[PDB]
Formats: structure tokens, sequence, C-alpha cells
């Protein structure tokens, strides 16, 4: 339970150095609105990139150090910037987590219809599949299938990026007009979109070897190294081929292609990227239920989601995502172009908060080479915040979605926040001791009589005295029937049938109610029902049995404050 | 409550007479892919539709007298074809429904957009908003609004037909080379959905005058003349005036703006015939669940649908219809040409069930004058069966969800009447009364000491003895504080604390429940867990609260057989 390195590094990486496969793309899209001959610049932006992550791995190499117990961006910014700024930091973190869901599933789509040319009229059916599918993984449990196609993913890269080495070197400057320091620093902030997940890693700490923080904080700097050397290389293949973004090709095809000449070697390639793609989707379904948790500890999400042992909250939060994530893709119809810079703008926010508040918490303490921990922290949230201010000023028409998304779900947590606060403030106090009970009134619904009635009656008999079953009967010929029927049963119970011409099940039962209420209250009885829970081995027929249980239950007896027992019933 | 002539014939031709909207339009299209010159061959086809509808209409006279108790397409084929046709005319009309929707939404926004062509970028989502509102206005309730837009429509195109008729008296044959008997049948077969909800009438007989059959039977007849006169009128009036089928604009704003000029009048006229296209995905939506309820008599669609009294599957099916009819719209984009033929298919296989079932009920009565309705009914189905025919072969490419939807739903209408079938076989037959009952030992877990735990120990107390309360701590530093605290109350009620590291809540109490089932049972006692539901009145606290309390039922609770009361517990 306790993952080694590598293991961690394959189950934690498939985030990070997924994005390899969009990330150069997304460099040369940008520089190809000038011309072709711009493509040069990659060269220099791509480094400018790495020293950004360079940064980012520094910041959060101190980020473990100092957070052992996990928390990740959103304690950062909660303990050291205060409430609203931990608020703003979690909602950015659900749309890193929807997008990188959308945009993983996207690019693996678009692998896919690279190796075969001949599915780009169904881009957004097979990622929306795609989507359900994993969806169902996660809702079905689920660990091997998350650690090699990693390692597949390396190992194929690193032999695609020497053999395109190779052959550049057997061979098998220049200042462009019209590239201004604008469209430059817009290259390199779309770019920035292949530091998308390196925050996994932070959040997972416990889950390592007998140091936790040192073996977090070593598996961090391996995946960053690894990612920088996959980045580099993919960029400097992508210069030295030209390899122009073409429309219905992603470029780490375009490079195997030219490289191996699709083959069995190309269609590896294709087939480890989709895969990474899908496994980098599911690394965002694990991970949103982490952030719920953390959240409802501080009363800001749903109580349901503290159990993390059994997890509760799975199933909400699965279903929501998953959800979430087909509607961006349906929006923006799989076009992973279209879809980045929502996903940038959710990653960076938290990486801006989550450095500004590691600044800041250097600057309260200052301890021996705070001096060197501030300046880093520092540029790298400077970085962050100039690509965030980049992709709002530019890429508006596709960022627009966060601006509303992100006061919902702030309004959310406050709202939460208070209604917890104002029932935990009216319920802790005790009060006197409520009306004394000398006896209970049993009432028990019957639709016929049946081995699930005759049990639940004798259930009721031995629970306490004054047992009455209760009929609504839709038509009066059956009534004598049924009566008959029941009094060929010797249950000593009385039987009180009543009719309801419209077929409607809970006026009736509210004015018997009403009156069995009166009567029972005049000798302080608590009137009580019993209904059976009727189950079966099959979790779909759950539709098909038992919903005028919950009918009665929901628009009647918890409008009248009347305890409402459910003895389950097994099928066979 | 009962409705007369004129306000039953608003309130159900809202989906009938609302396909004049979309009938020459599909026509015009069919034939324009030929030459502009053919359009006078419009002419005699929608005659010949008409008297397809004349069939139509005599058939359903002779229904209505049959089934006074309603039914419909599913009762006819059902007695007198067996259960397979019935099924068949069954799923069919529940694809009738979803089209409904789906056709009437998107030509809706059709209309719309013609009104303001700025909004042809927008044909998807305002469609998804409008389908999303009424489905609200379907759950929150809901009858004026049905009864005067028919009214508005009907006035609205009368006027319309009058003056472009008189304009065209004003002044304000010929053999075309292309035209073979194959793209005329092609064209008919498209321009009968404009008799797409003759249906309805026959579907809500009891909500009638004294005579029920002779005043459904004369509203029938009315609407039909209604429907006839404004089809024949748009059709004139399209013809006159060329009128080809633009790619950005319905024929009836063609028609209105050549006749008005984009003044008030046409405004008028596009809002209307927006209206009465809403009303007529409302009179789906309504119209859904009475076919839900004549299925479930019969065991083939679940129990829950049988309580029409209390609209108890009205929130499920308006929520299945409502995303069924929103994925349609978003997989054909809105486009009310790719759709109709989907429609027409799910509207005529129960024309021509229903039509076969009565000419076979009558060849078996042979009742006097049996021949002519026989004639009738079989001119009826024969004529439908080759328009059916016709649509699956040429428009296959959209045609072909039902091929999938079709053996879906049949195949879960036999699971169903067969895990019904088996349930009902095995529960009638009673047994030997069960093992005795001395007592009834009450756990009540508890999160925390409150007002609501102290209101359940008191409950648990009046009902039996044995009560014993049960905490599963998450940390052993709050274990004595909240011992301490409970002692602090003076309840004579053992109190078993017991801790999970992983934060888990079913596991302790799995071991707990074992040990504590074993001792009772020993004495014959059964066991008995007390929850509270705690109980808000905003309706969306929902998720907030006693969710645990559902994980434990459950995963836990259900699988013991064991008694669960949930004592309710309002909040203020
Ligand atoms: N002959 C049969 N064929 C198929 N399934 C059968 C069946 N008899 C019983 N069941 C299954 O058992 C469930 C509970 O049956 P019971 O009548 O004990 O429990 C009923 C009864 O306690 C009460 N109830 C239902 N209809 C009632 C009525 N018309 N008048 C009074 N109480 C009614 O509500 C509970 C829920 O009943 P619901 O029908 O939702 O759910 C039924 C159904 O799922
Ligand atoms: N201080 C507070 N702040 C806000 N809301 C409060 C609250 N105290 C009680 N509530 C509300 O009351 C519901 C039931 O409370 P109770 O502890 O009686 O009912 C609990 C208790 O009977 C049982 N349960 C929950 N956690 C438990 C635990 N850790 N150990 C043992 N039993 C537990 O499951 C029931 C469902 O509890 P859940 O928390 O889902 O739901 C809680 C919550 O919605
Ligand atoms: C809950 C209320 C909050 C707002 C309501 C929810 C959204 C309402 C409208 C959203 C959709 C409107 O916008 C609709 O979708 C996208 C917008 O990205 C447009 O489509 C375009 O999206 C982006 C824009 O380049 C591209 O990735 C895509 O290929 C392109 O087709 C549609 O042509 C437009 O009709
Ligand atoms: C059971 C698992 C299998 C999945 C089942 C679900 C099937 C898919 C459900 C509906 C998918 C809707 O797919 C929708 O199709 C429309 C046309 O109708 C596509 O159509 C559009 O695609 C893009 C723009 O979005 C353009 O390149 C294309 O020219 C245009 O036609 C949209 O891209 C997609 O949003
Ligand atoms: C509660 C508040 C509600 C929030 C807002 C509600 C709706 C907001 C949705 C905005 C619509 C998205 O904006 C979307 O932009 C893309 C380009 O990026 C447009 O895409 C379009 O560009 C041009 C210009 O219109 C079109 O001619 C072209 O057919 C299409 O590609 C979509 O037509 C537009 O719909
Ligand atoms: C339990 C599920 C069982 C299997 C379900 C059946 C599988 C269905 C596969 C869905 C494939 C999606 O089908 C997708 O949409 C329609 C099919 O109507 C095709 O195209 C169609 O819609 C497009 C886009 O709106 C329109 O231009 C036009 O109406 C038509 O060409 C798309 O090119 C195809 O990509
Ligand atoms: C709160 C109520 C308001 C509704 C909120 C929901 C907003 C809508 C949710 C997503 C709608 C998806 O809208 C999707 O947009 C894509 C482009 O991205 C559209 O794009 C496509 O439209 C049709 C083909 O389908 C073509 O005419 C168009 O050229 C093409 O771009 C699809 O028609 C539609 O399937
Ligand atoms: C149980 C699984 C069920 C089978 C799974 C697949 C179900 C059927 C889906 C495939 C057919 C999709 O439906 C079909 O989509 C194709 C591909 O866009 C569309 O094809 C049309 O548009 C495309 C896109 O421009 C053109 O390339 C094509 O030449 C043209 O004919 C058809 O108009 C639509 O009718
Ligand atoms: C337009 C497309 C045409 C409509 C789509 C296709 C409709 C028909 C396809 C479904 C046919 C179902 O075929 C049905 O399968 C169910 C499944 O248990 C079984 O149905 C059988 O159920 C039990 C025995 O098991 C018998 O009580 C019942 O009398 C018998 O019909 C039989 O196998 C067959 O009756
Ligand atoms: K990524
Ligand atoms: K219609």
């Amino acid at each position: 339970q306790k993952l080694t390195k590598l293991k961690a590094l394959a189950m934690l990486s498939s985030d990070a150095l997924s994005s390899v496969a969009y990330g150069t793309e997304q460099i040369l899209i940008i520089l190809a609105t000038i011309s072709a001959a711009a493509f040069w610049y990659s060269i220099p932006i791509a480094v400018g990139v790495l020293i950004l992550l360079l940064a980012l791995i520094l910041s959060y190499r101190q980020i473990i150090y100092a957070y052992p117990q996990g928390g990740g961006a959103y304690i950062v910014s909660k303990e050291n910037l205060g409430e609203k700024p931990g608020l703003i930091a979690g909602g950015s973190l659900l749309v890193d987590y929807i997008l990188t869901v959308a945009v993983s599933i996207s690019a693996g789509t678009d692998a896919i219809t690279s190796a075969f040319p001949a599915l780009h009229d169904y881009h957004v059916p097979i990622a929306i599949f795609l989507v359900l599918v994993i969806m169902i993984l996660n809702l079905r449990g689920l660990a091997s299938i998350l650690a090699y196609p990693v390692y597949l993913f390396v190992v194929a890269l690193l032999v695609l990026i020497a053999v395109g080495l190779f052959k550049l070197m057997t061979g098998q400057g220049t200042p462009v007009a019209g590239i201004t320091l604008f469209l430059l620093l817009k290259a390199f902030s779309s770019g920035c979109s292949a530091l998308t997940g390196v925050e996994a890693i932070s959040n997972a700490i416990p889950a390592f070897k007998n140091p936790p923080a040192r073996n977090a904080a070593r598996t961090l700097a391996m995946m960053g190294i690894l990612l920088a050397i996959l980045f580099s290389g993919i960029t400097v293949l992508a210069y030295g081929y030209g390899t122009a973004p073409k429309p219905d090709e992603t470029v780490v095809s375009q490079i195997a292609s030219e490289t191996f000449g699709r083959n069995v070697f190309y269609y590896v390639i294709q087939g480890v990227t989709s895969l990474i793609l899908v496994l980098a989707a599911n690394t965002g379904f694990s991970a949103f239920p982490q952030l719920a948790f953390n959240l409802a500890r501080d009363q800001y999400m749903p109580r349901m989601f503290t159990v993390r042992g059994d997890r509760l909250g799975f199933s909400n939060g699965i279903i929501f995502l998953g959800f979430a994530s087909i509607v961006l893709i349906i929006l923006f119809g799989g076009q992973t172009e279209h879809l980045i810079p929502l996903y940038a703008v959710g990653v960076f926010i938290p990486f801006t908060l989550s450095q500004t508040g590691m600044c800041m918490k250097w600057i309260k303490q200052k301890p021996k080479g705070w001096i060197g921990k501030m300046l880093i922290n520092s540029c790298g949230a400077l970085i962050s915040f100039m690509v965030l201010s980049i992709l709002f000023v530019t890429k508006f028409n596709v960022v627009w979605p966060v601006l509303i998304f992100m006061p919902i779900v702030v309004l959310l947590f406050f709202a939460i926040k208070n209604h917890y606060t104002a029932v935990g403030e009216q319920l802790r106090i005790v009060d006197k001791e409520p009306e004394e009970i000398k006896g209970t009134v049993v009432i028990v619904p019957v639709a016929g009589v049946t081995t699930v009635v005759q049990k639940s009656i004798h259930y009721a008999k031995s629970l306490s005295d004054q047992v009455i079953a209760v009929h609504v009967s839709f038509d009066r010929e059956q009534e004598k029937k049924f009566e008959k029927r029941w009094e060929e049963l010797n249950n000593g119970v009385r039987l009180v049938t009543l009719h309801s011409s419209y077929r409607s099940l809970v006026h009736p039962f509210d004015k018997f109610l009403e009156t069995v209420e009166a009567k029972a209250k005049k000798e302080q009885f608590s009137v009580m029902v019993l209904f059976p829970q009727f189950i079966t081995k099959k979790r779909w027929h759950t539709i098909l049995h038992n919903q005028s249980a919950f009918l009665l239950r929901v628009r009647l007896f918890w409008k009248k404050d009347i305890m409402v027992a459910t003895l389950p019933y097994h099928f066979k």
C-alpha cells in the first residue's frame, strides 16, 4: 500500500507528462498565425517554459516539505491567504479536474483519429464514449492498468526522440517580420499548458515510503526531469522536421509518421498516447474526491464527503464530473485547441494562489534561507499570473465559461458553510426532556395479502400492540374480495379499507392519519408506520419495486413527524 | 373538469394542427432536389395527403366508438393483434413522444430564428433551453396557457390565408422532366408528416362532456377539418408565391414576409407559431404518462406508474423524455428537416398497427356495415405501411436510431413482465408463521450529542428497552470528550464507542452488528436501528444532510435483514 518511487511516479505522472502530446502543438499553432518561417521561435519559447517549470517544481518541492499531511494548493491558500483565496483555489481546482478530463479525452481521440483518419466525423461520440467508459470503470471500483502504460509511454517517446535525433544528425536566428513581443508572450502562455499536473504528486504525500516528504520530493523531481526531457525533445523534433500543425493530425502523429512511416511503430506510438491520455482523465476523476474531502472537513462541502473510508461521495462526484466534462466536450466539439486555454486557466489560478501563499508564509516565518525560497515562489507566482492574464485577455471567447463557473461554486461553498454554521449553532444546545410516550400504535399499509404483508404484520405485532392494517382501494368491487382474503388470514389485526376514486394514494391516507394521530395523541401514543423494503439482487429492479412506499414517506409521513420503520424483505 | 368541445380542441389539437409549419416545407424540400419548376407537384401531393388524412380520421372515428375507455393505439393493437404487436406499438409511441418534443422545439427555434436572423448560430442552445423550461413547467405542476395560443394560431393563420388568397386574386400542368413515380412517392411520404398528432384526441376520451364518445368524435372531426383547411391553404399559398425553401428561413416565414412585409403582423405570426410549437412539445410531455399507466396495468412498466392519481411516475418520465429529446436535438443539430423522418416513422408505426387491429376486429365480429369500416381501415393501413417503408428505404441515414431503440425498449418490456410474473408467482403463496420474537434491541447510531440525538434516544427508550447508542470515532482524542459529554446527558443508555482509523463508517459497524446480532439471536430478539431524518424546507439541502444514514442503510442494514426506523426531525 506504500508505493515505491517508481510505482508512485507511474500512478501520479500520467497527468503531467501526458501533456507533451499537445504542448508543442499549441506553441506551433500560435506561431503559425504569422508564418511557417517563425517556427524556430518555438525553441526559445520552449526553453522559457522549462524555466517556468523549474520554478514550479522548486516551489512544490517546498510545499511537500511544509505540508506533509497532503492538502496541496487548497491548504496552502487557506492557511496563508485567508478564506476567500482558499475557496477560489478550490473552485479553480474543480475546473482543473473537469478540464483535465475533457482535454485528455479530446486529445486521446485526436490521437486515435490521427491513427485512423476514417473516424474524423466521430471525434465527439468516440470521446464521449471513452468518458462514459472510465466513469463506469470508476463506479465499478478500481491497479496494474494505471502503472504500466506510463512506462510504455515514456519508453516509446524516448525511443522516438532518439531515432528522430539520429535521423536529423544523419540528415535523413533568421529574424522574421511580424513577431512582436505580445505574440511571443501569447505563444509562451499557450505553451505553458505543458505544466498541467505537476500538482498531483503534492496532493498524495501520505501514500509513499517510510520518509513521505523526502520520497515525494524526489519523485516530483524525477517526474519534472522526465517531463522536461520529453517536452524539449518533442519541440526540437518538431522544429527539425518543420511539421506545421495540420487540421486533422496531431504534431506527435506527424513526427512519428515522418520518422517511422505509418508502420507498426507508428501505430504503437498512437495507441500508447491514447492510453496515456485516458489514464490522465482517470487521474482527474480519482483526484477529485481528495479535494472534496479536504473542503468537507471545513464544512464547505457536504458532510457526506467526510467519510473517505467508504467512498461515500464518489458516486455523485464521478457522475457530476463526467457530465460536466461531456458538456464541455460537446460545447467545444472536442477541439483540443479550443479547450486548452480554459484548462490552463483552471490550472494556473491554483499555481498563482499557492505560490503567493508560500511566499507570504515564508515572509511571516523568516527561517534560515528564507530569502531564496521567497524569491523562487515570487518569480513563479509572477510568471503564472502573467500567463493567466494573457489567457484571459486574448482567448476570452473560450475562457468565458470560467468567469461564470467561479462565482457559482464560490457562492455554493459559502451557502453550504453558512447552512452548516447555523445548524451546528442551534443543534448543539440541549433542551428539556420531551413529552412522555406511554405506547405506540403501528399502522401497516398493505397493497394485498402477500407473504411480505404477513411478515410485516408479524413484526408489527411483536413490536407493540394496537397494530392496524390500512388498505387504499382504487375500486369498490375488489374491496369485498380483499377483505375476505384478509379475514382468511387469522391475524388479530383490524383492517381499515378506505377508497380513493382518482387512484390517488396520499389524500385518503392524509385523512385517516389525521384521525388516527389525533386519537393517539389523546392517549399520548406515538403513531408509527411499518413499510416493507422489497429487495432484489439485480440493482436495476430498484425502480420496479416499493416506490409507493417512497411516495408515502416523502409526501406524507415526513411532514407529519411520524416514525417510519422500513423492514427489509429479500427475494429469491 | 369536463372539457367542452372548444376547450378540448384547444388543449388537444396543439400537436396535430401545429404541423402545418413544417409539412409543406418538407414537400417543397423533397421536390426541390429536381428543380424549382416542379413545385406545382405540391398541389396534387398535398391533396393525396388529405385523402390519407381523411382515412385516418375515419379510422379513429371508429376507434373512439369501439374503445370509449381511452387506450388508443396500444389497446387496439393489444386486444386484436396479440402481445408483441402491442409492445411494438407502445415502443413506437414512446418514439413518437420523444420525437414530437424534439421536432416541435426545433421547429419553434426555426421560427424564432426566422423572426430574428441574428440567432442562427444558437439554434441548438435556444432549443435546449426551451426544452428545459417546459420540463421545469411540468415538474412544477401545470390551464389557460394551453387553450388560448391554439385559438390565436388558428385565427392568425386563417387571416394569413385569406390575405394571401386575396392578394393572389388581385395579382399583387406543365410536365417537368426528372419527376419519376418514386420521387413523387418520396415527396408524399415526407409530406405525410403533417398527420402527426391526430392520435391525441382518441387518447383522452374520458375528459369530455356527458356523451364522451360522440363529443370526442365530433371534436376529432372538427380538428381534422381545421388541419385540412390550414394545410391546403398553406400549400396553395406556397405554390402561388414560389417560395423555394431557403436554408435559413421557414416556408411559413417566407410566406408571411412576402405577404405582410416584416411588420408587426409578421412578428405576430412568427411568435404565435413558436408558441404553438412549444405547446405541442408540452402536449407530448403530458401525453407520455397516459401510455406509461396503460402499459403498467399490464405489468410491462414499473408498478410506480399505476398510481395515476398522485403523478407518481411523472418526475422520472419527464426527466427521461426531456433528456432523450435533448440528446436527439444535439445529435441532429436542431435540423427539423433531418428529424422529421424519424418522427414520421414513430407516428406511422402506431397508425399501421392500430388500423390493422381495427380491420381484424371488424373481420372477427362482422357487425352491420362491417365491410365499409374494414375497407377504410385496410386502405389507411396500406397507405401508412407504404409511407413507412419508403421512409425506411430512403432516409435510412436518419431513421437508423429507431432500429436500435425499438429492440431495447421491447426487450425491457418483456424483462419487466417476466420479473413481475416471477415475483407475483412466488409471493402470493403464503407460508408458516415465522420464528417468535420475544423483544427488540434498538441500536441508535450517534454522530455527536445534539438535540436530534436526544429526541431519537427518547423515542427509542419509549419503543423498547435494551437501547444502546453507538458512535464511530475517527480520532482517538475526541473519544474522551464525546464520552464525557454523553455522560453529561443523564440517559440510561449504554454508549459503545468504536474507532475507525481510515475514516470508514461501515466496517466497524459491520463488526459491532455481527456481535450484537448474534447476542440478540441467542435470546430471540430482533435487532433494530433508529435513524433520524433531518428535514429542511429548501428541497436543495437534501444532499447536505443525513447521507451517512443512507450509506449505512444501503450498504449494511438491508443486507443484514434488520429493521431500520427513520424518525423525522424538522428544522427551523
Ligand atoms: N402482487 C405483487 N406483484 C408485484 N410486486 C409486488 C406484489 N405485492 C407486493 N409487491 C412488491 O412489494 C412491495 C411492497 O409490498 P407491500 O404491499 O408489502 O407494501 C406496499 C404497501 O405497504 C403500501 N401500499 C402500496 N399500495 C397500497 C395501497 N393501494 N393501499 C395501501 N397501501 C399500499 O406501499 C408499499 C409499497 O408498495 P409498492 O407496490 O410500491 O411495492 C411493492 C412491490 O414492489
Ligand atoms: N453538528 C452538526 N452539524 C451539521 N449537521 C448536523 C450536525 N449534527 C447532526 N446534523 C445533521 O443531522 C443528521 C443526523 O444527525 P445524527 O447524528 O442524529 O444521525 C447520524 C447518526 O445517527 C449516524 N452517524 C453519522 N456519523 C456517525 C458516526 N461518525 N458514528 C456513528 N453514527 C454516525 O448517521 C446519521 C446521519 O448523520 P449525517 O451526518 O449523515 O446527518 C446529520 C446531519 O445532517
Ligand atoms: C446555466 C446558465 C449559464 C449559461 C448557460 C449555458 C450556456 C448557454 C449557451 C452556450 C452555448 C452557446 O454557444 C454555442 O456553443 C459554442 C460556443 O462555444 C459554439 O460553437 C463553437 O464553440 C467553440 C468556439 O470556437 C468551438 O470549439 C466550436 O468548434 C464552435 O462550433 C456554438 O456555435 C454556439 O451555438
Ligand atoms: C454508448 C457509448 C457510445 C456513445 C453514445 C452517445 C453518442 C453521441 C451522443 C451525441 C453526440 C453529438 O455529436 C454532435 O454531432 C454533431 C452533428 O450532429 C457534431 O457536428 C459538428 O461537429 C463539429 C462541430 O461541433 C464539426 O466539425 C462538424 O462539421 C459538425 O457537424 C458535433 O460535433 C457533436 O456535438
Ligand atoms: C447566466 C448567464 C449566461 C452566460 C452566457 C450565456 C450564453 C453565452 C454563450 C456565448 C456563445 C459562445 O460564443 C461562440 O463563439 C464562437 C467563436 O468562438 C462562435 O462561432 C462562430 O463564429 C462566427 C462568428 O459568429 C460564426 O459566423 C461561425 O459560424 C462560428 O464559427 C459561436 O457562434 C458563438 O456562439
Ligand atoms: C446503448 C447504445 C447502443 C448503440 C447506440 C447506437 C450507436 C450510435 C452511434 C452515434 C454516432 C454519432 O453519429 C453522428 O451523428 C450523425 C448520425 O445521425 C452523423 O451526421 C448526421 O448529423 C450531422 C451532424 O449533426 C448532420 O450534419 C446530419 O444530420 C447527419 O449527417 C454524424 O456524422 C455522426 O458522427
Ligand atoms: C440553461 C438553459 C440554456 C441551455 C444550456 C446548455 C447550452 C448548450 C449545451 C451544449 C450545446 C452544444 O451545441 C453544439 O455546438 C456545436 C458546436 O460546438 C454545434 O455545432 C454544429 O452545429 C451544426 C451541426 O450540429 C452545424 O450547423 C454547425 O456548423 C456546427 O458548428 C452543434 O450543433 C451542437 O451540437
Ligand atoms: C450498436 C452500434 C450501432 C452502430 C454504431 C453506429 C451507428 C450509426 C452511426 C454511423 C452513421 C452516422 O450517420 C451518418 O454519419 C455520416 C458521417 O458523418 C454522415 O455522412 C455524411 O456526412 C459526412 C460528414 O461530412 C460526409 O463525410 C459523408 O460523406 C456524408 O454522407 C451521414 O449523413 C450520417 O447519416
Ligand atoms: C421496427 C423494429 C421492430 C421492433 C423491434 C423488434 C421487436 C421484437 C424484438 C424482441 C422480441 C422479443 O422476443 C421475446 O423475447 C423474450 C425474452 O424473454 C421472450 O418472451 C417470452 O417470455 C416468456 C418466456 O421467456 C413467455 O412468457 C412470453 O410469452 C414469451 O414471449 C421470447 O424470447 C420472445 O417472446
Ligand atoms: K495534462
Ligand atoms: K406534430
